[PDB]
């Protein structure tokens, strides 16, 4: 036994490579991800985000330039925890829960794990709530329900996290906690989206986790995973929490990084790309629970940038395909001025038709016809040598629709506002206005309601469809609004 291995292999390793802020070992065969390791000598510690066989990566959480190759490493067994809660409600964190606004300590009085393993189907129920995003395109056309997994997708500067951030403005009284993840955003952008959910009230039950352009790659990796948990701690005491995540094209470069900053083991340099294993875990906890978990739910809302459109390349394939809708954002339409830019023949959200409100049903069947109608006559419309008045009606109608659906940011609307606003497009009651002011039209319609027919209003609010009663009353009452609309 003069030379005989001293080490158990399974809970101990070995530095044999160190720089960057992260390390690699020999040993540690047990270790899972996102376990919580030890180096010895310095009493530094690290997670694990790397499984390779006598080749484990280790983030090193804190100060890196003491630990050298040789240098033992001891695995914790404890998956790596962040504060979750009530306490970070208004609180802007790092991913490992650290304040960034000022505002002092936390002082969490709950924690959990980074990584879960996802419920299976027995521990959840169907989704059958919505999630008012308050944007009249996705709730008409691309319901969202709480538990689901909905993708956001397109090109840079198309108005991507616009729609994830309305959609946490709109949450003020919907009883959604809401977690914003910044993944690889530059601060100055990220600082003007935490003072704009400032601005309009949604800190109050809002979250916000960061980790800029200028982090890390090993704290951008972590950040969805930190994220998700903040959520969980909801979801899974009885609560309904929606988790966006923005983005992750930058989080799959962060993870990509973190890979390269060692070098390969001779011998064997490709060890297989599992981003698609990365996002799927992430992604299968948003859940749905049944009633003996409690009844809650996490949403999530990723966002993948694409190139050129290119919904083909690898990070939107992944994404698209474990997801269960998706919402896609186009910079042509956002040119010519429908914003938000989204393609409402080509998103959809299969899992979130159900859960829509009934008085919302009864006016986006309609709205979906009219526009299908409207997008067939398209293909040919500018080159007809001639359309007849049933043809050019139809084009009229889908040009006032389109109208309907372009709103401005920072404004999520009343479900019960967009039905009616809805309604006055698909009963025809735009067609005799100018396309340009419809916009107005709409404003001047709303301000009309409030002040001349609040019950209406109160009334689709409150029982969630549009009775024959109260769909008659609306009829007249945009027909009264329009003998005194100004064209
Ligand atoms: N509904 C809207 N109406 C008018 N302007 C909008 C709307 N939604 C977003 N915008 C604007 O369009 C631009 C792009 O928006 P945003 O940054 O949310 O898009 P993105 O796809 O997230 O872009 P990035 O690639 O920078 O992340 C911004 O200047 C934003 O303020
Ligand atoms: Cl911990
Ligand atoms: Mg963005």
């Amino acid at each position: 036994k003069s030379f005989e291995e001293k080490i158990d292999l399974e809970d101990t390793g070995k530095v044999i490579q160190v720089g960057d802020g992260i390390a690699r070992a020999y040993g540690l065969n047990k270790v899972m991800v996102s376990e919580l390791v030890e180096f010895v000598e310095t009493g530094v510690k690290g997670v694990a985000f790397n499984l390779e066989e006598d080749n484990v990566g280790i983030i090193i959480l804190g100060e890196y330039k003491d630990i050298k190759e040789g240098h033992t490493v001891r695995r914790l067994k404890r998956i790596i925890e962040v504060p979750v809660g009530e306490e970070l409600l208004g609180r802007v964190v790092n991913p490992l829960g650290e304040p960034l606004d000022g505002k002092g300590p936390i002082n969490a009085k709950n924690f959990r794990p980074i990584e879960i393993k996802a419920p299976g189907v027995i521990y959840r129920k169907p989704v059958d709530t919505p999630l008012q995003t308050g944007i009249k395109a996705i709730d008409s056309m691309i319901p969202i329900g709480r538990g689901q997994r909905e993708l956001i997708i397109g090109d840079r500067q198309t108005g991507k996290t616009a729609i994830a951030i309305d959609t946490i403005i709109n949450q003020k009284g919907q009883g959604v906690y809401c977690i914003y993840v910044a993944i690889g955003q530059k601060k100055s952008a990220i600082a003007r989206i935490i003072d704009k959910l400032r601005q309009y009230g949604a800190m109050e039950y809002t979250t916000v986790v960061v980790a800029s352009a200028s982090d890390p790659a090993s704290l951008q990796y972590i950040a969805p995973y930190a994220g998700c948990a903040m959520g969980e701690y909801f979801a899974y005491s009885g609560r309904d929490a929606l988790v966006v995540y923005d983005d992750l094209s930058k989080h799959a470069v962060a993870y990509r990084q973190l890979s390269l900053l060692m070098r390969r083991p001779p011998g064997r340099e490709a060890y297989p790309g599992d981003i698609f294993y990365l996002h799927s875990r992430l992604l299968e906890r948003a859940v749905r629970l049944n009633d003996k978990l409690g009844g809650g739910s996490l949403t999530a809302l990723p966002i993948v940038e694409t190139q050129a459109n290119d919904i083909s390349a690898y990070i939107p394939t992944n994404v698209i395909s474990i997801t269960d809708g998706q919402i896609y954002l186009e910079p042509g339409l956002f040119y010519a001025g429908q914003r938000p830019a989204i393609n409402v023949g080509l998103s959809v959200s299969r899992v979130g038709g159900s859960a829509q409100i009934k008085a919302m049903k009864q006016v986006a069947g309609m709205l979906r016809i009219d526009l299908a109608q409207y997008r067939e006559l398209e293909t040919f419309a500018q080159f007809a040598t001639e359309l007849d008045p049933a043809t050019r009606a139809q084009i009229i109608r889908g040009q006032r629709l389109m109208e309907l659906l372009k709103q401005e940011q920072y404004s999520p609307m009343p479900v019960e506002e967009q039905v009616v606003v809805l309604f006055a497009g698909v009963r025809g009651y735009l067609d005799d206005l100018p396309v340009e002011e419809v916009r107005r039209f709409e404003k001047e319609f709303l301000r009309f309601m409030h002040e001349k027919h609040q019950d209406i209003l109160d009334d689709i609010k409150t029982k969630k469809e549009l009775t024959s009663e109260t769909e008659e009353k609306l009829k007249k009452a945009i027909e009264e609004f329009k003998t005194t609309f100004r064209v």
